[PDB]
């Protein structure tokens, strides 16, 4: 089949949601793609290069609201954001994983520059700015990826669990994550409002 | 070698400190305590149940900080433990992602149980309880995982980002994030049912 870009990535995709990160292989994709490995291997060089267009594909097919609308709030700004990662990631079996072992685009280092002159256009430090869309980011992530892992590792004993514990863990179940991270999601960000207008005093 | 539970345990760190946790696997694991693979399949049965094990080991190893101390405000107690969480998980290599997914085992039922009480003895809903100790969780491994992939591993503003990011290990913009979020927290507790 055809074996440009978009098509390889559409492909490789498709392919993940299948197998899963550990089972993508490029002798699978080829198979997939009707094509012996050496034609591959002319598009694609190994997996590491596959893995790293797919993360970026992901976002920039995905993460949509990576940027700020006009006259938004900073808080609403990360909210947006982090909600917007969060889906991309989700969108795909063993998506945070595959976003994790990359590292940014010169396209994502432009948004993020733009996230960045939006944060101190907005008050914040450079310092502070960062570290705000870092834990974003962080908390994000690492909520995405334990729904992810413990998903996978599913695949792979009520009677002695305490109460507190049986009854977390029906809570954690009852839906795909996104409760608890909402919740810790507003906490992040008002904490962060907390520090932003204390300026120099203790607080 | 010795194959008792602790033996294994100590060999598949080792390990992992050598290879990473994808380069980890039982072949390696049985090589390295000088067996054949089926002797080890006797003792551990797969990857998922050695990455299961080594979990629970390592912070029961190292993670020092579980329990509140007598006295201890919720607040500071989540510090500690979030700062006790993130040296366990940097103790090893891929210690994060080795932790990912997992849920508590038995050996840390009470535990987390007393946790879960003592956050809810401060005024939290289990509900809120839960989700305060899972945020904390969650923020904590995020930062760990990006730390331990640029181990693994031009703008202006961002640039000096860059700086800032690579003046330590990740440790002041955790620290700040965790303070951060605990007092998001505490906001949150402090307005019952005010809107906030
Ligand atoms: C309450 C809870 C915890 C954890 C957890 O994974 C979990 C879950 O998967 C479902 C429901 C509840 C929990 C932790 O991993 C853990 O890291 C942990 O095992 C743990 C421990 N064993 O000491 C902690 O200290 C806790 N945290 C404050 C770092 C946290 C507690
Ligand atoms: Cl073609
Ligand atoms: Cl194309
Ligand atoms: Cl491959
Ligand atoms: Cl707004
Ligand atoms: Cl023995
Ligand atoms: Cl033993
Ligand atoms: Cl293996
Ligand atoms: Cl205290
Ligand atoms: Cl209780
Ligand atoms: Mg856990």
């Amino acid at each position: 089949s055809r074996l440009n870009r978009e098509s390889v990535i559409d492909a490789a995709l498709e392919l993940l949601n299948e197998t899963g990160i550990d089972g993508l292989t490029t002798r699978k994709l080829a198979q997939k793609l009707g094509i012996e490995q050496p034609t591959l291997y002319w598009h694609v060089k190994n997996k590491r290069a596959l893995l790293d267009a797919l993360a970026v594909e992901i976002l920039a097919r995905h993460h949509d609201y990576s940027l700020p609308a006009a006259g938004e709030s900073w808080q609403s700004f990360l909210r947006n954001a982090a909600m917007s990662f969060r889906r991309a990631l989700l969108r795909y079996r063993d998506g945070a994983k595959v976003h994790l072992g990359t590292r940014p685009d010169e396209k994502q280092y432009d948004t993020v520059e733009t996230q960045l002159r939006f944060m101190t256009e907005n008050g914040f430090s450079l310092r502070d700015g960062l570290y705000a869309i870092s834990a974003v980011s962080h908390f994000t992530l690492g909520a995405v990826l334990e729904q992810q892992e413990h998903t996978a590792a599913l695949t792979d004993p009520d009677e002695n669990l305490p109460p507190l514990l049986r009854e977390a863990l029906q809570i954690m179940d009852s839906d795909d994550g996104e409760q608890a991270f909402l919740h810790g999601l507003e906490s992040l960000i008002r904490g962060f409002e907390v520090q932003l207008t204390a300026l120099l005093q203790i607080v």
